[PDB]
């Protein structure tokens, strides 16, 4: 009863949960699914306590019930003197980015060049790109959008998983976890990175953590930042250093979610596991850090200095904000109250 279940989704978060699991004595436990939204259901059922979450599956969550309990929280010149789990949340820049090499290409000249998506319904790599080619559009046909692209989680048999691989079969084409080549920030940046794709919609993090011998995965090994270059809203073509002026739009910090006869629980556990295979625990380099996976971001992405806690105990419209809720409401009517199970 001090003990929590967390989802993993997918085999690689499957192995760096038990891995987790016994460097806790158990105070932790897994559960498994092959996509976000088991792992959803499964907290629904009390199958599993929590997961942590895009906003845009906390979006879905919440109109289940489940509720934001603590943020991702990464490293700031602001807010310094604040301590990390207290300290305010900044969130993430959902930036387009393309090749240098590539002249031309702008957020004018998309319509039918190539894709690469984190997956459907997250944040920076859909909701928000998708709600913006939607709206200037005044299509719904977005899946007309794009010639080609890959876009985990829609589905297999149409464009929008065309430019998909799988594993190292291919087999789990477009699955929405990481088997998948293409599947999130970092498989959406590979997918542009090897010119799978024209486009890519991910997080600023994403440039400068693959670039300049930031990664050392053999595909990001020789990529320079400056032969990439981030588009802006106004049609214009700015280095990757400037993604302050040129965003698409700032978005939530992932977040554990877990059910509210629970969030307090889930809580207390959490801060107590954070204090040990955290940024700076007892246990971290030593022999077990939460936050490393290895440039793969599983479980919490691979920048997290540690879960911050929230501040009014939002309800996650306040949470996600009045902004972002209604991005995602003119968008899903495409497809207001209600669940999704
Ligand atoms: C876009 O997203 C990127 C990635 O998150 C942001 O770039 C990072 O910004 C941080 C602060 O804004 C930089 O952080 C600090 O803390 C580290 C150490 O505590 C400092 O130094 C290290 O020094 C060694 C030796 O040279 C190197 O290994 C490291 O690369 C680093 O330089 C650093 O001086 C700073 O005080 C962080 O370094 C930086 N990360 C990278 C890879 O550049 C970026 O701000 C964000 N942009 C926007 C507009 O949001
Ligand atoms: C494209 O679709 C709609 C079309 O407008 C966009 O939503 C609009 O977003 C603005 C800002 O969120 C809303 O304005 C707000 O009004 C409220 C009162 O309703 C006020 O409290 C706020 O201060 C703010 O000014 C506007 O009402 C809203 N309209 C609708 C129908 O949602 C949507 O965001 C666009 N999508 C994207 C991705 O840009
Ligand atoms: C297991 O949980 C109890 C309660 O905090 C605690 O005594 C102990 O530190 C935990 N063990 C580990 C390895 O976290
Ligand atoms: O709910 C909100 C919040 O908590 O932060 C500022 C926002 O703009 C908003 O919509
Ligand atoms: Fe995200
Ligand atoms: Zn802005
Ligand atoms: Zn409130």
């Amino acid at each position: 009863y001090t003990r929590v279940v967390w989802c993993a989704v997918g085999p690689e978060e499957q192995k760096k949960c038990q891995q987790w699991s016994q460097q806790s004595g158990q105070n932790v436990t897994c559960a498994t699914a092959s996509t976000t939204d088991d792992c959803i259901v499964l907290v629904l059922k009390g199958e599993a306590d929590a997961l942590n979450l895009d906003g845009g599956y906390i979006y879905t969550a919440g109109k289940c019930g489940l509720v934001p309990v603590l943020a991702e929280n990464r490293k700031s010149s602001k807010h310094s003197s604040l301590d990390c789990v207290l300290r305010p949340t900044e969130g993430y820049l959902a930036v387009a980015v393309v090749k240098k090499a590539n002249e031309g290409l702008t957020w004018n000249s998309l319509k039918d060049k190539k894709s690469c998506h984190t997956a459907v319904d997250r944040t920076a790599g859909w909701n928000i790109p998708m709600g913006l080619i939607v709206n200037q559009t005044g299509s719904c046909a977005f899946d007309e959008f794009f010639s080609q692209s890959c876009a985990p989680g829609a589905d297999p048999k149409s464009r929008l998983c065309a430019l998909c691989a799988g594993d190292d079969q291919g087999l789990d084409k477009c699955v929405p976890n990481s088997k998948e080549k293409y599947y999130g920030y970092t498989g959406a940046f590979r997918c542009l990175a090897e010119d799978v794709g024209d486009v890519a919609f991910v997080k600023n993090d994403t440039v400068w953590e693959n670039t300049n011998g930031e990664s050392t995965a053999d595909w990001a090994k020789n990529l320079k930042r400056e032969d990439f270059r981030l588009l802006c809203l106004d049609g214009t073509r700015k280095p990757v250093t400037e993604a302050q002026s040129c965003h698409l739009a700032v978005a939530p910090n992932h977040a554990v979610v877990s059910r509210s006869d629970r969030a307090a629980h889930v809580e207390q556990v959490l801060l107590h596991q954070q204090a040990l295979f955290g940024k700076n625990g007892k246990n971290c380099p030593d022999k077990f850090c939460l936050f490393k996976s290895e440039t793969k971001n599983l479980l919490f992405n691979d920048n997290t200095e540690c879960l911050a806690k929230l501040g009014g105990r939002p309800t996650y419209e306040e949470y996600l904000g009045t902004e972002y809720v209604t991005a995602i409401a003119n968008l899903k009517k495409c497809s207001l109250e209600a669940c999704a199970f």
